[PDB]
Order: structure tokens, then C-alpha cells, then sequence
């Protein structure tokens, strides 16, 4: 089989690029390893920045969005006694984020391609990538017990963290800069109202909680936990207790408590990778980076990531222009490291790292006084966390 | 000997609350260790808050300042080839900063107090203080060979890091919070036309430099070293190549070079101790607390505490609200967070750490270019180098 752009992976970012390539005529083919069951299991994020809620409006798949996502105009930082409102829509010059589970994205996305009827091979086993320097480079997958052969043009390795795309380049071309939290977060979706309109990050001594909302009968929560907790310890008894333990007690005695729909503990990470790209092949969403989700910006680097890909393959195929399809590395990695950055930032102000002293203790304090009380620095919250313009 | 106020330290801190008081009507005496000369040798800061600015023209010590300070209302950073200025008085809402030298200063002070006729006992050795929680503390000190006794109301504890007053609180009831940093500044000063009209902050991969002045034909310099570095290795010669090394090479070859009057390594720490006073001694400037020179905000501390000092005395004596002064620590300290914040922030985003890995090399780079490209982040760096408000 041909096609002009293959895709790896089925996640919302390949999802998305494949979307609006065919929407545009380039025909894409999408590989997944795994079934659509097991996609739309992963409950992952939930705030999505106006750049990404303008994508899928442009890539069609927006009814249901416009219908049941949130539009939120602030968020809530509580730390010691205090709970502060960083009121996004006017610290950022007129704009808000949209709650929108990733679940439901992959859900509409998914639905989409179907009716399309563009090309989708869920239970593609043994990806391997070839030719990635050639014009003509290929993907070789098994489908049962036949393996097949697609050529393409491109590839867009959307696979993901441990996909196959990245481990395809060789090493030597490849720069890696990785940071490894001693925590992760023990994440909890759960069929009950939210505690708040808004959502809550708070720092406890006890440790992070967050506590968010997929709807108005659907939340979901998170508490930060050492690396060393296996989820099967954590009853939900222990989470709502231990959740109550580190939120303020206004909040706590406003908390409907329910049993667990899911249950995960993700450990938390940065990791880039310089450059992305190798030959004819692209990397986007996670198997080039991983942010950790303090900032919750990893969906929304892998739409940005795409929706440079995408542009950049319209002026190829459409202008005849693949020059442009050098550039792409440097356009990404900008936004890139400067969603790393508030990433860390908001990671390290809001958790309570082990073996750390009294000054460092007093600065993340003082860290929380300064911004959430200088204008200029909930300003700086605010245009990050809304997002950064798109390049 | 009696007095109202007794003060130990003649530096910036002591003649500065002894002048302002003076002025008020309330008695108060200064022991030194040293002699004014060797006070005076002191090289030191040369940035000033308009807060301090506005302190010195209440303590009547001023016309020499009118007269030769320097106001700047820009700084540069200089990064990865870049020179970023920051237009501090239109983003810190119309304040700037005055450059006048601590020894300038101290000399104004010294001048102002000898005039008065107020008390200065210089070369005051073996000083010890007393009865600290009584109604009648007093201070001992030996003048040649005769152990004399000073009586007193209230103590103040200006005599810096290394000096007496700190000693004397009893350590069970301090707290004390610290960091050293793996480095030094090796400053230097020299008979020569500065290289720029507003001060330039250097970021390099060799490490810090930066170019200060202290008139048009006088120039301060630094450039950070490591701990190990003594002052007799380098030669005037070394210290100019090291220095242009440094530097942009459209501002290297503008550098007027010459023979050094002062040079010096400098050794950079956080420090804080909580509370500020015991009984009837109260502690203020470097007794109490030390910022990294990075920030400026030494000297500009010294003063803010000071200041409340003057004015919770004030209110005692004459209101007769005594009470008032259990309020010093919990007002002092408020500041004194927020500038150690600063401080801190501006050291570790100009500094070279040794044993750094990738990922923080980059965000320390984009710490830079995030800050010096946001609207909203030049205005964090514009209102704290400016000085945060007095309250
Ligand atoms: C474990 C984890 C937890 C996260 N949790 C959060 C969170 O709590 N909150 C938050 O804000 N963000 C979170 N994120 C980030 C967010 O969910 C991701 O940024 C986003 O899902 C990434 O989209 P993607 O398409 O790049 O990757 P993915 O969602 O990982 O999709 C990648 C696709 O690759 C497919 N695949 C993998 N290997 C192969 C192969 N060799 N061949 C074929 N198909 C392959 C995978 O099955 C998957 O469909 C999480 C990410 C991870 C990895
Ligand atoms: C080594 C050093 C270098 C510095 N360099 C810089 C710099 O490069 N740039 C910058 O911006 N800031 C710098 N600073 C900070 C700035 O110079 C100080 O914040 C400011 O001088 C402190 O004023 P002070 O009155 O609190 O203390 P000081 O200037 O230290 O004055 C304290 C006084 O105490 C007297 N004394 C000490 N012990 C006794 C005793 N037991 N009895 C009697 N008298 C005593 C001392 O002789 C001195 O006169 C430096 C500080 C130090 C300590
Ligand atoms: N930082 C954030 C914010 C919201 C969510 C969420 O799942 O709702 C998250 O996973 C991380
Ligand atoms: N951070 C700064 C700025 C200026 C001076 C200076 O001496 O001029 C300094 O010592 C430190």
C-alpha cells in the first residue's frame, strides 16, 4: 500500500495531524498498535489552551466540544491557609482555557476519521521505520501474522514516549536533556460534583493536590505521591482522606466524596530531544518531549507541535515548497522550551520535594508570596499558563 | 557613660540610624571596632534603591548625593551574544535607581555626624553587651586599657555579619536559614571612563562579569570566580582579558582598560536569621542578614531596616508606644524574604554552576530569554531591581 504522509500512532496528536491533512487532500495512513478501546482508556489531561479549542475547530471536530467543554476564566493556588484567584481572562489581555477531557478529543477525533473513511490500521504489530534519508522511505508492520509494506513520502512519528519513531534516528544525531522527579501523581476520576467552578492546585506540606472537573458531575483529582507507591495501596477511602488532609478546610468540608471510575499513578518528567527530526521523518507530541503535568502542557505541545507539521507539509505539497520542512525543529523547539520552563516552574513551586532545607522551603514560599501578589507576576501566570502565542 | 540609643557598628547601618535619630532629639552613642580609615576602605555596593535615596535626604545627608550620584533608568543583560536593556522607569511605573558609592556615602554620614557633636567612640575593642532582657541593658568595651561602661535604653546591633550583637542573642531562640554559593566575585576599581552609561549584567560561559561605574572617570567592575581563586593571582593584566572575554565584542573593544586602586574577592551567601531582636537588642543590616551582590539589595536592605528601626524608636520616645517595637522582626522580614527572592533568582540565572547538566543549562537560558522578552517578565526585574514599596 501507498500513501503521501504516514502516521505512527493513534493519539490525539496523530489523530489531529491526520485529521487536518485530509481535510487539506493529502492522504495520510494512521498505524496504532494497539485497539481503540485501549486508546480510550486513558483518562490523561484535561485543560486545553485557545490555541488548541481554534485547531479543532479548523481541523471540523468541534460540535460536541463547543456543547460540553468548560470555558474557565481563573484558577485557584492555595498554599498555606491562603487560597488565591489568578484571574486568567484579564491578566492575559482577554483570554481563557477550555476544560475538555482527552478522552472526549480522541472520542471526537476518532469518530471523525471513521466517517471519512480515511485509512486507520489499529493492531499494527512490529512498526519498523526504513529509508527515513531516501525520497522514497517506507513502514513495514505486521497485521495478524502478514507483514506489510506502506510507502510514503513522510512520517510522523506520533507515537508517543516509548514509540518507535524516536528510538528509528540514530543516537548520534540526537541531543537528550531529561530531568526525573523523585514524585508522581496518583490521579482519580470519579462519578461525583467538583468542590470548585475552578480548578485548585495546592501546595500542602503533606504535599500537591489538584483538584479539577471533566463536567458538573464528573471530577477528577490528583495528590502527589512518592515513586515508591504501587496504586494498588491507595483505597479510595486513603485518597479522599489523604486528599482532604492537604486542601483548605473550606474546601475539604465542601468535598462530595465518591468511588473511583479510574486510578493511576504517572511519574512526573521533562525530557526533550534536539533535533526533531531525522531525513523524512518528523516527531511530535510526546515521542519528541514530556513536560510534567503541573502546567498541563503536554497535549497542548503536541497540537502545537502538529499544527506546525501540518502547516509546513500544506506549503510542500500544496506550494511545492518542502524547503519549509527544514524549519520545522526550530519553530517547535522555541515553544518547546518555553512550556519546559513554566512546566518546571509550576512543578517546583506547588510540590514539596524530599531532603530540601530551610531556605529552600522559605523561598518557594516567598517564590508563591511574590506572584500571586505582584501584578506583574500573576501576569506572568497568566499569559503562560492561557498559553504563549503560536509562531 | 549614659545614652539612649547605644550603637554597635559605624558602617552605612549605625551612622545612618544614629544620624536620623540624632536629628529626632533621641540621644544615641556608636562604638566601633576599627578606625575611620579602615571603614572607609571599604569598597562595597554603589547601587541605590530611591527608597534609600529618599532616607538619606530625610537623615539631611544629602547634597553631595544631588550632586554626584548617578540616576539610571536602564540596565542590560547580556546573553548568548545578546544585550537586553530594561527600561526600568517606565516598567516599574516611573522609578529609577541612583549609583553612588558606599564609601561616598559613609563619608557623607561620617562627615554629618562629626559635625553634630554626637557621640563616636572608634577603636572600641573587646565590646560586649548585657542584661538584654532588663529594663537597664548596658555595654562594655574597652578604650587602651580601661574597661568602661555604657548605659542604655535600647541596643542596636550594626555591626555586621561578624559582629557581637548576633553572638549575643542566645541560639535557642534564633533560626537560622542559609546557602553558600560555589563562587566569588573578584571585584576590582579603576581611574577609568566606564564602558557604558547604564550598567551591563554579563551572562558567559567562563561565568558573570559585570561593568558598573561609580562617576565618568571612574569604573567598578567584577567577574565571578571560584572559591579556591586568592586575590594575588590576579594581576591587573588578567583581570582585563578575563573581563573581555566575557563580554560583547562590540563592548570589549570600547573598554578603556588601566590600573586598579581596589581589588578584591568577595564570597557569595543567603543568609537569615529569625527573629531580628532579643529583649532590648535589635539587629539590623548584614547582623542580621546577607543577600548575594548579584541583586544590589545589600546596602539597600541595611537601609529599609533602618528605617523602621528609626521609626519604631520614634513612636516610643516620643508617643511613648513602646509596644510598637515587638513589631520590628515580623515588618523587617517581610522585605527581607522578598529581596533574598530576587537576589537569589538574579544569581542563579547569571551565574555558571559547576557540575551543571543539560536541562538546567537550557532553562537558565530560557529563564533569560523568556524574562527579557515577556512584557510582563521585564516588569518582575524592573519593580524589584527598583526596590520593591517600604511598608
Ligand atoms: C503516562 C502518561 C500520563 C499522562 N498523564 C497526563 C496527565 O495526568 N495530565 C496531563 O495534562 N497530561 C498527561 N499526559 C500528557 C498527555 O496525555 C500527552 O502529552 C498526550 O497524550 C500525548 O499525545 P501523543 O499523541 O503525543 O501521545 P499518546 O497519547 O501517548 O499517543 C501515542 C500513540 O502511540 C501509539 N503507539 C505507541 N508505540 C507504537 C508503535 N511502535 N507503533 C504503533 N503505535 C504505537 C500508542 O498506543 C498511542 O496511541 C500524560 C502522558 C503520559 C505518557
Ligand atoms: C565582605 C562584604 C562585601 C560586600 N560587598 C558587596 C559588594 O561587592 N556589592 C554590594 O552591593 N554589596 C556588598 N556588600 C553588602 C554591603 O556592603 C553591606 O550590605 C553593607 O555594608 C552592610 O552595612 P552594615 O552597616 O549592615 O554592615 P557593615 O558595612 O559591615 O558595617 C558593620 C560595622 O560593624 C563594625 N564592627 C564589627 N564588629 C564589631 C564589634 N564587635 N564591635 C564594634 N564594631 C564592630 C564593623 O567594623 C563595621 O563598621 C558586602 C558586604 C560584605 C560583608
Ligand atoms: N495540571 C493539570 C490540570 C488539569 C488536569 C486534569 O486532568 O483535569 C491535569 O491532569 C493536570
Ligand atoms: N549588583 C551590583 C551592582 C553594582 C555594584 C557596584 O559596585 O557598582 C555592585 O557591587 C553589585
Amino acid at each position: 500500500m501507498k500513501t503521501q504522509v504516514a502516521i505512527i500512532g493513534a493519539g490525539p496528536s496523530g489523530l489531529l495531524l491526520g485529521q487536518l491533512l485530509h481535510k487539506a487532500g493529502i492522504d495520510n495512513v494512521i498505524l496504532e498498535r494497539q485497539t481503540p478501546d485501549y486508546v480510550l482508556g486513558r483518562i490523561r489531561a484535561g485543560v486545553l489552551e485557545q490555541g488548541m479549542v481554534d485547531l479543532l475547530r479548523e481541523a471540523g471536530v468541534d460540535r460536541r466540544m463547543a456543547r460540553d467543554g468548560l470555558v474557565h476564566e481563573g484558577v485557584e493556588i492555595a498554599f498555606a491557609g491562603q487560597r488565591r484567584r489568578i484571574d486568567l481572562k484579564r491578566l492575559s489581555g482577554g483570554k481563557t482555557v477550555t476544560v475538555y477531557g482527552q478522552t472526549e478529543v480522541t472520542r471526537d477525533l476518532m469518530e471523525a476519521r471513521e466517517a471519512s473513511g480515511a485509512t486507520t490500521v489499529y493492531q499494527a504489530a512490529e512498526v519498523r521505520l526504513h529509508d527515513l534519508q531516501g525520497e522514497r522511505p517506507y513502514v513495514t508492520f505486521e497485521r495478524d501474522g502478514e507483514r506489510l509494506r506502506l510507502d510514503c513520502d513522510y512520517i510522523a512519528g506520533c507515537d508517543g514516549f516509548h514509540g518507535i519513531s524516536r528510538q528509528s534516528i540514530p543516537a548520534e544525531r540526537l541531543k537528550v536533556f531529561e530531568r526525573v522527579y523523585p514524585f508522581g501523581w496518583l490521579g482519580l476520576l470519579a462519578d461525583t460534583p467538583p468542590v470548585s467552578h475552578e480548578l485548585i492546585y495546592a501546595n500542602h506540606p503533606r504535599g500537591f493536590a489538584l483538584c479539577s472537573q471533566r463536567s458538573a458531575t464528573r471530577s477528577r483529582y490528583a495528590v502527589q505521591v512518592p515513586l515508591t507507591e504501587k496504586v494498588e495501596d491507595w483505597s479510595d477511602e486513603r485518597f479522599w482522606t489523604e486528599l482532604k488532609a492537604r486542601l483548605p478546610a473550606e474546601v475539604a468540608e465542601k468535598l462530595v466524596t465518591g468511588p473511583s471510575l479510574e486510578k493511576s499513578i504517572a511519574p512526573l518528567r521533562s525530557f526533550v530531544v534536539e533535533p526533531m527530526q531525522h531525513g523524512r521523518l518528523f516527531l511530535a507530541g510526546d515521542a519528541a518531549h514530556i513536560v510534567p503535568p503541573t502546567g498541563a502542557k503536554g497535549l497542548n505541545l503536541a497540537a502545537s507541535d502538529v499544527s506546525t507539521l501540518y502547516r509546513l507539509l500544506l506549503k510542500a505539497y500544496r506550494e511545492g515548497r518542502g524547503e519549509l520542512l527544514e524549519r520545522y525543529s526550530a519553530i517547535c523547539l522555541r515553544r518547546i522550551w518555553k512550556a519546559e520552563r513554566f512546566s518546571w516552574w509550576m512543578t517546583s513551586v506547588l510540590h514539596r520535594f524530599p531532603d530540601t532545607d530551610a531556605f529552600s522551603q522559605r523561598i518557594q514560599q516567598t517564590e508563591l508570596e511574590y506572584y500571586l501578589g505582584s501584578e506583574a507576576g500573576l501576569a506572568t501566570i497568566a499569559e503562560n499558563y492561557v498559553g504563549l502565542p503560536y509562531e
